[PDB]
């Protein structure tokens, strides 16, 4: 059972403002995924302090970076919070709308694409180097998801049946044929040393065989 959405109009304008504009700048999709990771985790955090039971799905707060040359994938792995099924559909982009119409009006007066996590929308900025975007996530009071877009003003979810993750979030960035310098060691760890240097949680970069 696959369901099928349509983003909101002014979601599918931003991602096709993304995937269109010339902006040689792409790297800080990783900054922005990162910054997505460190809030979950932030969150749980917090709500474990007043329910310590909220950490028996993983009491581990961290980030792994996994790139796959044979898939050509980067997966940016957390133990966040996670998502329901309705942050998927509706909570998500319902905060988005607003999020992108300030975006957007800033753009038109000077501001550029690197400053998009500063509207609360940075997860789009993902389209700079993906062509497809797939979201494996579970969240303490739901079931496993697994969310997917290739753009072209839709989205996909399902229940997921692969391995269970126990908590958080998965964004597996299938990427675009001319954007497979993300995969390389050196290229991932000069990223996140010029963008991450500080988030407070573990950012375990894996090396592939
Ligand atoms: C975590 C992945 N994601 C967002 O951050 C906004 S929509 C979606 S799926």
């Amino acid at each position: 059972e696959v369901e099928t959405f349509a983003f909101q109009a002014e979601i599918a304008q931003l991602m096709s403002l993304i995937i269109n504009t010339f902006y040689s700048n792409k790297e800080i999709f990783l900054r922005e995924l990162i910054s997505n990771s460190s809030d979950a985790l932030d969150k749980i955090r917090y709500e474990s302090l007043t329910d310590p039971s909220k950490l028996d799905s993983g009491k581990e707060l961290h980030i792994n970076l996994i790139p796959n040359k044979q898939d050509r994938t980067l997966t940016i792995v957390d133990t966040g919070i996670g998502m329901t099924k309705a942050d998927l559909i509706n909570n998500l982009g319902t905060i988005a709308k607003s999020g992108t119409k300030a975006f957007m009006e800033a753009l038109q007066a000077g501001a550029d694409i690197s400053m998009i996590g500063q509207f609360g929308v940075g997860f789009y900025s993902a389209y700079l180097v993906a062509e497809k975007v797939t979201v494996i996530t579970k969240h303490n009071d739901d079931e496993q998801y697994a969310w997917e877009s290739s753009a072209g003003g839709s989205f996909t979810v399902r229940t997921d049946t692969g391995e269970p993750m126990g908590r958080g979030t998965k964004v597996i960035l299938h990427l675009k044929e001319d954007q497979t310098e993300y995969l390389e060691e050196r290229r991932i760890k000069e990223i996140v040393k010029k963008h991450s240097q500080f988030i407070g949680y573990p950012i375990t970069l894996f090396v592939e065989k």
